[PDB]
Parts: C-alpha cells; structure tokens; sequence
C-alpha cells in the first residue's frame, strides 16, 4: 500500500514515490496504468524534456483518468532560440504556463514549479504572475527547483509580505551520494514548510550496484565505492537490492515528501516499491551516513562540527 | 595612503585593512594602536570571547583618550560563560553582554556590533528588535553578523526590511585563496542585499604565507594548497610582492569585499601588510590564482557556475 | 411571523429558527413548501449527510425557489478513500466547493462553513481560497463549526492583518445540557462579531421530555433529570412543551443568530414555532440556568466565581 | 545538576523547577534564596498581591548583591489597592505597578513580567503597547500572562505580530496531574505559537502529595483523586520515586512546561524536590498516570480527543 | 455650452449641471435628446424611484446613446419586504447592482452611490463589495449620500489602508435654505477629494418665487421670506429668475461638481441653462449668504464666529 | 460615595463628577482639593489658558505633596501667547507647550492631555506622532481633544490606529439639556471607536440652575430655555431634586458619558453637586426631558432622527 506525505506545510498530500518523466502511446497509457494501480499518482516532467515531447505523451496517457493523478511541471528554462523563450518574466511565465496547459491537455496543474532561478525577473513580479495564475485556477499549488538558500529565502519571505502564494515544494536533487541538499536547502525546507520532491535519488544510476571496486559535481570513484562497501554490507543484513536501500534511506530524511523513481514495467515498479514497508536502522542509517559523509563547507563546517551546534543544531 | 571603502551599502566607509585583536600590557596595546592610526589602520576588531574579555579590555585602554578616531567592532553570543544564559541572542544575553563591552571597552557605543553565530533558538524578529534598540539608544551605530547560513542572513535581512528596523550592513567571514566558499551564497546574497565582507583569517590560518611550500574551515589538502602557493609563486615573479601580499590583494580585488583584518606586532609588520594596497593584481594575475584555487561548487550552485543555467543567473567571479 | 437577527456583524439577516437537514421528491418538495411557507428559508446541510445525498435532496427541492432560500453547507470532513478526499487544502475546497454547487443545482452558497479545524492546512492558505470562492461569486458568507477558541481568534486575526473575508457563523452545538459554548466560543462571538447557527439544540433528543426520572460528551442522568425537573416546573407555569422551552432558552442567549430544528410536518414545524411569539421570564431562565450549570474548566472558573469577575466579566 | 529548558520560543532558558514565592525575616528569606541559588534553582517568581507587596520587597532584599544570578519573575494586574485604578492592565495601572515593583524589588529591572489575568476593559494593542515600552525602556527582559482564555491569548499574539510589538512567552499556568484543564486550548495554542508554560500548584493544592487517599480550580472529586494516587502508587513501586516527585515529573514530560514552582523552606526540602530530576517516568507509565487523570473533554475538543476529527486536527498529549 | 467640472479629486469630468430622475417612451427619448444637446449628459436616478420604474424607463430612453451618458444610481435603501431586500449587506449590494444593470440595460454604471449609512454592516465589508463590482466593470466610480461627516471620513480611510475604491462623490441636499452641508461635508470634501452632486437646489421649489411674504428639516416661513427678499433684491439687479440665482449661488460653493435639475421641456431646460454663462458678484453672494445664515451647531459656533477660526478658517 | 466610570474604551475609571478649574491663594486653593479628595471628586481639569497659565500653577501647588491622588486632566493649544507658534498643534508648540504646563503643574506627567481645538494647518499624523511620544516619553499617560467635527476626530482616529500611535480616549465636549448638539456626530462617533465624554458647561452657563424662568454656544431661544425649565421644575417635584442636580443627572444617563465637570467653591457646593450621584432619572423622567429639550436635527441626521433611515442606521438617545 502506498504511503502518502504532506507537501511541506501546504495540507497537501503527494505519495512518497512518483513518477519522473526525467518517455507508443499504448505503452505510456500502460505505464501510466501500472503506477496508478500501485498507488503512483504523482507524475512528474518539464517543459525541456524532449522538446514539449514528455508533456504531450503524459498528457495523452492520462487522458481519461487525469482526476486521478497529481500532474507536476516545471518551466523556465530555454526553450526556444527567442530572446523571451527562457527565464521567469512575465511574458514567458504566461506563455509557457498556457503551453504546458495545451500540451498536458487538462485546464489545470497541480504542481508548477521554476526549473531554474531567473535573477533577472525580480522575485515579487514572479510571485505576482505565479499567484495570478493560482487565482484563475490554471496552477494548485507552486515550487522551485535549483535555488540557493538565499533566493529561495528571499522569495518566500516576499510572498508572505505581499500575501501571495508561497512555494510548498522543491524539486532537489538528494542521494547517498549527493548530500549537498543537507547544507542550506533542508534547514531551511523545515524552517519555512518546504517539502522535498526528490530527483537522481540513485545518483544518476550510480547507487544501483551496476558500478562497484549536468547538475551534480562528478563524484570520486574511491567514495562512491566507500558507499557502495557500505550500502553492500547493509544488502547482507536486509536482504534488500542497492536500489531499495537508497531509496529508504531517502525517505527517512527531513523534509522529503516524494521521490521520483523510473519504472519501464511492471517489474522494475514492483522493485522501487519495495522501498516501502520496512525501515534501514537507526544503526544500519548511521553507517550508511558515515560512508556517505562529506567534510561540509563554511559556513556549515563549525555547526556540523559541533562548535557551533549547541544553539543552531544540524537537522541530520 | 590608507584606502577607504564602502560598507556594504551603509554609507559608511571602513579602512581596507583593519586590524584584528584575534596578540591581545596596556603601554604595548597603546603603541600598536599608535602606529594603526598612524597609518590609517582605525577599524579596530574584537570579541568578548577574545581571552574572556581581557582582549575588550585591552583594547578599551589602549583607546582611551582618542576612541573618537577608532571605529570599533565588537562580535557577541557565543558562550562566555557556564550560564544557561551566557550564550545566544535572546533578549537578556545580548542586552547584558552589549553593556559588559561598553563597560570592558570603556566607551558609550561601539561602531559595528556583530552576532557571532546563528542561534536557532531565538526569533529572528526578537535579535533584530533587541539591535535596533540598542542602535536607537546610541550603543551602536552600525551592526552584522558571522557564520550564518545564506537562508538565516536572508531570513534576517527581509524581516528588518519589513518591520523597519536596523539591517546588517557587515558579514564578518572567512575568505581566502584557499577559502572561497563565501563565494558559493553569502557573496551573492550580499552584491544583492548591500551587505559588505569585513574578512577574517586572509591567509587561511597561515598556509598563504610562502612557509608552506611543496576549527571553522576544513582541512585544506595539501596537494591543493601547493598548487595554489605555485600559482602565488608565479605572481610574486612578476609583481616582485610577497605572498601574503598577493593573498591580500586579491581578496581586495573580490565583490563585496570592504575591509580586511591583518595583525600587526610592530610597525615592521603593519608595513609588509600595508604593502597589499597601492597597486593591483591583472585580470590575467587573478584569473590564474583563480583557476589554480577553484573548487567544485556544491549542489544547487554547480550548474550556474558550469554554464548550464548561467544565461539568467551568472556567478559573481 | 418570523424573528430575523443579524449573523454576527455581517449586516446578513437569517431567521431566527432554520431548518436542519441533519434527508421522495415530492415529500422534499413540501417539506421545504411548509417551511417558506412560515419563514424558515434558512436550510443548513453537508456533504458528509448520507454521502452528498442530502445536498442533492435538497437542490431538488429548492428548484425553483431557490432564491426565496438561504443556503448553508459545510465541508472539509472526509468524503472518500482518497489522500486528499479531506481537509482545507486548496485542492480539496476547490473541489468540495463545486461538488455542493453542483449537488445543491445552484451557482452560489450563502454561508460556506468549514466542518471542522485543519491544523495541516495554514489559515493563511485557506482564508485565500476562501476570498477568491467569495470574490467569484460562489460564497457570500463564510463560517466555521468546531474549532478552538485560539483557532477561530487565529483565523479572524489573520482575515483581518490580509484583508480576506472573515469568518461570520459559528455552527455550534449548543442547549441547556451542552452549555460549553459559553467557556470560550461565545465570549469570542461577542468580542468578534461571530453569530451562532445553533444545533443539537435539544441535546440530542434528550430535551424532548422523553427522558424523565460523536460530538459531545454523553450526558450523566442525574443532572440530565434535574435539568428535566426545571423545564417541567416551567412547563407547568408557561403551559409551553420542553422543547419549546429549550429552544426559546436558546434564543435569549448572547450571539445565537438562529437554531436549527427539524422539521417532517407541518405539525412539527408549528410545535417548533411556538418557541416563538413568547419570552421565558428571567426567574425562569434563572432556574434553568441553575438547574443546567456546570463546573467551568481552568482557566474560565475563576471568572465564573466571581474572583476575576470585576474586569472581566461573563457574558450570562 | 539542575536541567534547563527554553522559555516557549524565546531563546531564553529557565530551570525546570523555580521558586514560587507563592512561604514570604530577611535573613531567613536569604538563607533561603543561597540554598536555592546553590541548587540552579534560580527562577524566583512573585507578585504584587503576594501579602500586600511585602513579598516582593522581601525577595528584592534577599537578592541584594546578586541579583544578576537570579532571574525574577513577577505579576500584576489584580487588584492591589481600593482605588478604581489600583487594578487592570490599563497604561496608568501598568506602569505604575512596574514601577512599584522594581522599588520594592530593590532593582532596574524584572526578567519576566506577566500580566496576571485578564483585563476585558483595556484593548489588547494598548496593553502590548504599554509592555513594549517597558520593555524597550530596559524595564523588562521578557513578558508572559495567566489566566487567560486561548482566544484572548491568540488575540493578544496575533496583535503583537501585527504590531511589531513584544509577544508573551510565559504563560503561567495551572497544570497538574488532577487539573489537566490547561490541554484543551492553552497548551496546543502555546504549542503553536511558541509560548511556554511555567507551572503552579504542580501538586494540585496539596493534593498529589500522598498525604490524601483512600480559588482558581473546581474542587476535585474524591473517587477521582483516590483513582489518581492508586496510579500514583504503582508507579511509586515501580520507580522508588515518591508521590510529589511523581507529581512533578509527570509536569516536565509535557508539552511547552518549562518550569514548575516549587516551594521549599529549607535544604531537605529542595532536596525532595529537586529529586524530580534526573530521571524520567517511561512511556508506560505516563500512559498509566493519564489514564487514571483522564477526563471528558468539553465541547468543542470532544470529538478531536475522541478521535473523529483527529486525523487532521491531532492533540498533543 | 455646457460647463465641466471635476468630481473631487478622481480626474473624472461631470456637466455642471446634471438631470435628476427624481419619470411615455418617446416623451422620454425626447428629454434625453434635449438634455444631451445641451450638454446635460450626467442622469442621475434610483432603485427607490416609483419602485424600480425610474431607472426602466432612463434604461429605455438611453439605448442608443449610453455611451454618451454619464449615468449615475443609487442603492441600499429598503426596495422589498424581504429582511435582506435593504442594506449594504454583501447579499443586498450584488443582487441589487445586477438589477439595476438589468433596469438600466447596460453593463456599466458610472457612478454608483449608497443612498444611506448602514451602521449593520461593516464599512470594510460595503467597500470590498464594491471594489470587486469596480474591477469587474459593471462600476466606474463610487459614492454616496446620506452620511455623516465620521461615516464618511470612516469610510475613506479604511478604502486608503485597504487599498480599495474611495468614495468620489456626495450626493448631497445643498440649497440657500438648506445650508447645513457646510457644516461637517463640506470641509470633509474639500480635505478628501470628494465632489458634491446637489439634490433639491431650490429647497423643494421654494425658492422658485412662487412662495412669498423627509430629509431635511421644514423651513420657517420667516427666514424663507428674508431669503426670497434677498433673491428678488438680487434679480432687479442681475435681471435672472429666483432658480437661475439659486443656482448660480450653488455653482460658487466649494466642492460643488454638478446640480441636479429637472426639465419636462426645452423651456425648462434652457431656463435652467440661464444659471451659467453669468456670476453672482461677490457683493450679491454676500447679501444672499447673509439673509440665508443660520446659527450653527456646536461644535461648528466657535469657528464660524471668529474665536478658533485662526487654526481652522472655514471655507465659506 | 463616588461613582466610577470607564473613560470611553480605554480601561481607565475616572469619578463620574469632576473639578473644573474653569475659580482658580494656594492655601485656598489646597483646601478645595482636600474637600474634593476627601469627596472622591479626583479629576482636575485646567488648561494653559485659564488666567494665562496661573490656573496650572495654582493647581500644581495645590496638589503638591499628593499629586499621585489626583487624576490631572489639561488643555493646550489655544493662543497663549502673541509669537506665532504660540498656538497650534505644530510639533515646537506642543513640545514646548507640555513642558511649560509640567513645570507650572510641578510634575513629570499629566493623567490626559487634550487638544483644546482642532489644528487645521497641521497634519494630524504630525500631531498624533508627537503625542505618542510624549505618551512613550511618560510625560503624558492619555490623550484626548476638544472641539473637532466629527470627521476630523474620526481621521485622527484611524490615522492613530493606521499607524501604531495612541489614540483619542477623551472628547472634552460641550453637552447639557438645552445644548445636545454633542448628540448628532460626536456622541456616535464616541460610542463607536471608544472615546468617553468629559462634560464641561452642565448648566448650559448657568440656564439651568432655575435662577431664569418665566463664546462656545449659540444663545439660547427664551422660550426654548422656558420649556426645559417647566419639564425640568416637573421632574423636581417628583423627586425632590434641584434643577442643577437633575442637569447633572440627566447627562449622567447619557451614552458616552464619563465625567461631568462641576464647580466647588466650598463643602456646601460640593454636597450639592454630589446630590447629582446615588439616583437615576427614569425612563419616563428622561424622556419629558428630552422632548422638552428636542430640536430639530440638521441635515443629514434628520432622516434618521425622523425615523426615514433609522432601520439601519438608529439613533443613540
Ligand atoms: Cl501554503
Ligand atoms: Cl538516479
Ligand atoms: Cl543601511
Ligand atoms: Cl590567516
Ligand atoms: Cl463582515
Ligand atoms: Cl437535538
Ligand atoms: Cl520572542
Ligand atoms: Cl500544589
Ligand atoms: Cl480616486
Ligand atoms: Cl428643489
Ligand atoms: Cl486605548
Ligand atoms: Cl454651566
Ligand atoms: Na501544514
Ligand atoms: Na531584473
Ligand atoms: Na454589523
Ligand atoms: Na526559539
Ligand atoms: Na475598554
Ligand atoms: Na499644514
């Protein structure tokens, strides 16, 4: 059965894994099928995936059952060769939003987030155009992806002031091997009700065992396969794949509310939910953490240290 | 010639170089203050935690006369005692230890009053309601903060903003050749938010001084800090400067950068220091250190600094 | 002839008796007949009442009169199986909304009441959705049932801080047997200009006379029959039946705005009318006060004793 | 040792038992706050109406020397006087009061001031107002209330925030074992808004010390209270622990209690006391002393407390 | 030609002179048809007027020219049975606005007024409603009638801090013998940009001439007669009619944007006309304010008679 | 004994009678204080006019000694001077105005400070701002005013509120039964938004003492003052009362109403206007009074006092 999350502080709840589109239109609908019937109702693209192709195919499949799932969508990053196809403007914002729209087929999107920070577009005409399209009913609820703590910060408090909608989710990045998240982005998701959508939980199939003795800095061959020892030992004790346990060890951290998972068939579907119904120790957690633990850089070092930590602790 | 700069975008204008208590004989602390005004080194830095407030001491005595020429600036809220309440920035810790500095410091204000560390504990709206009281009340003119996380300076900073009180204008912080992690959010945030750099340990605890050669920072590998010290080597043949010079030039050269905190025993040494201003480092010199220095940047911030999502967002540096 | 009263500070009249659907076309028909009939147009349902059924009931009925009608429904209690099926989140009052609209075969709700207090969902975020229901014509009122006193004073203070539309019906459970109203929800209404819809107002049934020697806590039989006893010493002055005496007690309270009865006929409908035309004399509401009072909780009693009574005082 | 604990979302920390002065010989009265002040315990709390005035004169004079070691809390508001002003928390009443109590308390200012009921004939805004100012004015560190209803308590929150004005931390409540009135809207209220609870009659009256079995509170029903200390004695047995330390413990393990006042006259009797500490009852045996205290909740928590409304809307204990 | 005025502070113009309602389908095209001619394009009516008849009938004599009108309405006053037929309850103002557009036979009101305070209803709520029927443009412009000077100031300052519609005109009753508007509204206007649209300038057709030796007090025939003498002193010198100075008076006073007149005909029409194009001279205003001076209340007396008129002249 | 009265919203009491200055030999002067103390007739009201300053000062010497009894109530802004910002509410002369009637008072704080008239040539945001900060300062514990319009005090009050200032408690206001003109705006406006009525002029200038039967105020019609005395003289012989007791007793019963302000010369004075206290008028008494006193209401009150608009909009008396 599957297990349901609140988004951050926004009373909505999403299922702990989804569906990263990050795509036989008999197939798609299959798909699409498979992962409702297991309880996977968040779906998950961008308006880059294959040039608007990923949107239309999940638009397509869904068709028919639409009600029946959480569409989540991202925008703002370059999508045509025009000097207004690309960023958080406004015109680009409508545009894209209203394209989306036509491409998903539906009169409405659950989750929109902006893929990217635009420093260009000042953040309070972003949240006016986003909280526009919250009103007219084209948008449910609004996230971000790839912002700095500061930014992300910065516009949330703007929302407050100015009484618009407030990000509930951010589309992060988080693996055993990608911890970076922990740094400014997690405190500050539990400071202010932001919840985890998390993406690459494997690490861009790295923590899948196949490897053993664009977006994330490439890792070192000696501590992925530290990881690797780690996540191995913990297979023996479990009896659980490599997949299964990078995903547990996911859902176990602050702040995450769902992680995207890939599922080609029935099979590697049935693999990602066993994710789900068991629990990593508190002992099993702490190795997998002690493995996967990267000197963190100032100004974290002296909190994470303990130096610091008495009146401002680390959330993990 | 002393250089002056802005503080952020406060309006006030701080000494390039400052010296920093963190040496601190009240005849020895007179002269060392004497040869700082001399060369236009006012910006005198300090902490009550600096040897349990004798640092505050020393410094309130070797002022005493001339306190009007000196801008003075003080950090506070880590532990200084074994108190529950000797520590943080609640109300009654960060009114009781602003008056035990005035009193150490022997003066009726301090110039720039600066949190030392981020306490999670207390509301951002109380600290920064406590601090604009005491600035209201004369005790400070201007105030900052070190080691906050770019989301609390940020946090901070729109709730000032927003309930018209007192913002921070200075971020104490680490930088240097071999620390460049200021760059990755507090850089940014602060090119956007008019907050300007006061920059503490510059020669990343004495690996940028040439005597190395092939607990707030990590430990530096030594095979990087090498190739970084033959990067400063190549430098030093064209420029003919030391490597300390050169460490202090270039964080001169960076966004935000409005002071740098140097020591000085005697005039010998505030002299080779001194030698860090009156020219500057080319773009070529400092992107050389640059390229021999640059680390990869954490996630979120790896894809703007590679290119991907540049376009709409650059980097800084 | 009907009494109307103002609900709360809104400037809204609603008559001082409504109808009740806490629901045969035809009997529908007449029952919502006789009760325009003796201006009772006030009639409250949910969507929870016999899983939407009530609501449609009663759109059936009201066609064609329905603008001689005031409208009352509340939501956010669970109504499916699904994760998001409950609650004030923005997607679930969406949708709820337009469920009762068009259950109820009507383009807009008089007063909308959330069932029930959403701690997961922000106030902020609910008052919003709230607003743009109003703004669009959907909503002309907006109420509550069941909250806390903090929380309704949270809510009302957040309206006020955002400029949305505040909360102006309070649909509480109020009679002689169940007084905890007064502690905390009425002194608030006072203060804050919120009326009460008043249901159970017989305690259940158990006001009725019938009784003699989920919502609320079950009632001890000694006190039960000694408020019994009060109202027959007033039945035998008055000549009035027992729960014409609890309704009319009800309507010399501070805030009621109106109570809710029930209604199969025209006789019952005329039993429940001859609550009104008379007033219980204040020795009479004294004696059932009597009879009816209850130890206050902390922290009300000493304000109830008389010990902090000089600056505070109580409401009756 | 004596455990700390935050003061709701202050950042400020109390010890989890104060003194309640609520027992005042100035010389016994100092012999009292040495023996407290050597244990941590040194939260001391009074008010105005605590013998006419001459309790707080008597902690001010027993205090002197060291009253920086203390943190003192007092109360006012109640009537104090025959005036038709000698009450209330009307701006003449407050301020005139806060400047009685600072005389007779013998010092500059008061660590938490707390309003001691509520005053339904002052606007919230001009109360908040006149505390603010006192505040700012260096008066008061920190301010607090009791008595009052959740909504007025929310009211007066909501207010403040609105205002840029101090919000209360402290609500000193009545919280006990045989009185758990303070879960249904005082406590989740405190819980959401960041106000802690410190705690008096912690032994209901005199009536969870043992010595019973088989005007602010109800009067306890026998059945009841005999059902209590039977649950209480089985985990007498258990823990080795006695009926008031039980009593006590029980308080620290919920929710927003930050300090319980006790009373204590002389070393045994802290002693007892401070034997609350230390230790914790487990899970169990909480469940067990909860179940026997347990009553009907009123209207409207009944059906959160019951369950039905509950997935959304959970209680806290 | 027809002179334009300012409406206090808005930037919108208004004829000098305006047609007031208080209404044969061609004998009312032809007083439209006349009265635009002349430039008299302001009609003002309300839903109070024959009980709804006044503004069907405007309704049938402007199609086909309302977009050369300036039609201005008036609402809130009881207009049915009903408990919430009256009022400027949420339900009252929307339901009421619809009707009157439905009687008008257009989408558009230019200038809607409250035609008196409801002290039932919360100014915050009166001026949310009507700043939502402005951004959907069945409103332009907002006013009112009928209230006090501390209604009014309550009003305009709540619209400033909730940034909504403020009120731009005061329909007020302004005349030689009905002079209290200078007391309180006046001054208000002036202060607060709102401009006077004059109702009953001729008291009530008696300062027609024709007298010689609900809403506002009745006069004493003694004081008409001294007004009456000044006017006709006033007409042997000037050669115009009683309603010609009468009005030309009005046309001087501060604040004042239009005049209500009737005209049954093109004689009346040009009659009234024969206000303009000439002024009353500083020395005839000051005999006819003289022979129409009252005492004025407190607390008015001791700035109008010189004792705190330093801080505070008056502006007559 | 004396009655007390909340004054309007503020939570403040204040006797029901009041001393007027506006009478005022210091030993004289301190006797009438000890019999209006003695009386329970607390509240003083004097202003910066009355014989140009002297008035305060006899005041000030009167009260010296046991000023805290005294509730003192003054007046500024009126010309008190031939300079010209002698006058006004402009910030020099409010600031310099308090100052000089707290050094003739001979006192750090005024109970309520009013505003003798409205200042149009001053914003009242700059009015309201310099008044908080008296208030803050604790130069002055409440503000109120006299002789605005309606719409002047109501922009005052939402400025006040707008903008986190104190607020206008006190309307100083002419009101008597041959001069209700207080009834049209000023007396809703005080129910309201919470400003109490200090009544000055009870008598109508002496009309209703029953010395006649058969510049703040238009005369008064023979014929009208006739009629308020027959109903007046009616009314005495059913209840044993004087025509100023009844006067009094009669706005007593009026919305609004906190104080009156009465005259003493001596005891026997006093005991007579205390006569005014410990009865109320009927229903029946009051309105023989009122129709006997009615005029007609100005436009726009009219249709509402007639009845025409009152539906949704009653009337108060
Ligand atoms: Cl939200
Ligand atoms: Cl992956
Ligand atoms: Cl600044
Ligand atoms: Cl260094
Ligand atoms: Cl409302
Ligand atoms: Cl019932
Ligand atoms: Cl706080
Ligand atoms: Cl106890
Ligand atoms: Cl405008
Ligand atoms: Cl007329
Ligand atoms: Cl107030
Ligand atoms: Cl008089
Ligand atoms: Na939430
Ligand atoms: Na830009
Ligand atoms: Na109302
Ligand atoms: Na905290
Ligand atoms: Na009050
Ligand atoms: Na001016």
């Amino acid at each position: 059965s599957m297990e349901h999350r609140y988004l951050g502080n926004s009373g909505f709840k999403v299922p702990a894994l989804g569906f990263g589109t990050g795509f036989d239109v008999a197939g798609a609908r299959r798909i699409i099928d498979i992962c409702l019937d297991a309880g996977v109702n968040l779906f998950d693209t961008a308006d880059v995936y294959s040039n608007g192709a990923s949107e239309s195919i999940l638009g397509a499949a869904l068709k028919g059952r639409r009600d029946k799932a959480i569409v989540s969508t991202k925008l703002s990053l370059r999508i045509g060769e025009g000097p207004n196809d690309v960023g958080s403007s406004r015109h680009h914002l409508i545009a894209a939003t209203n394209a989306a729209l036509q491409r998903l087929d539906t009169d409405y999107i659950d989750i929109l987030q902006l893929h990217a920070f635009d420093a260009m577009t000042p953040v309070e005409q972003v949240l006016g155009t986003l909280d526009d399209l919250v009103r007219a009913g084209k948008v449910r609820y609004i996230g971000l992806s790839n912002f700095s703590g500061w930014q992300l910060m910065k516009s949330l408090a703007a929302a407050d002031r100015l009484g618009l909608q407030r990000y509930v989710a951010n589309q992060t990045y988080y693996s055993l091997i990608g911890r970076d998240y922990e740094w400014e982005l997690m405190p500050l998701g539990i400071d202010q009700g932001v919840g985890a959508i998390v993406w690459s939980p494997l690490g861009w199939g790295r923590l899948t065992g196949k490897i053993r003795r664009g977006f994330a800095p490439p890792v070192d061959d000696e501590r992925l396969y530290r990881v690797v020892d780690a996540m191995d030992e913990v297979a023996l004790e479990t009896g659980k794949t490599l997949p299964q346990i990078a995903l547990n060890w996911l859902l176990q951290r602050p702040t995450v509310a769902s992680v995207l998972i890939g599922a080609r068939d029935e099979e590697q579907l049935m693999q990602n939910l066993g994710a789900l119904g068991w629990q990593l120790t508190t002992e099993q957690v702490a190795r997998l953490d002690a493995a996967s633990a990267v000197t963190p850089p100032y100004p974290y070092y002296p909190y994470w240290n303990g130096q610091f930590a008495e009146r401002s602790p680390v959330a993990v």
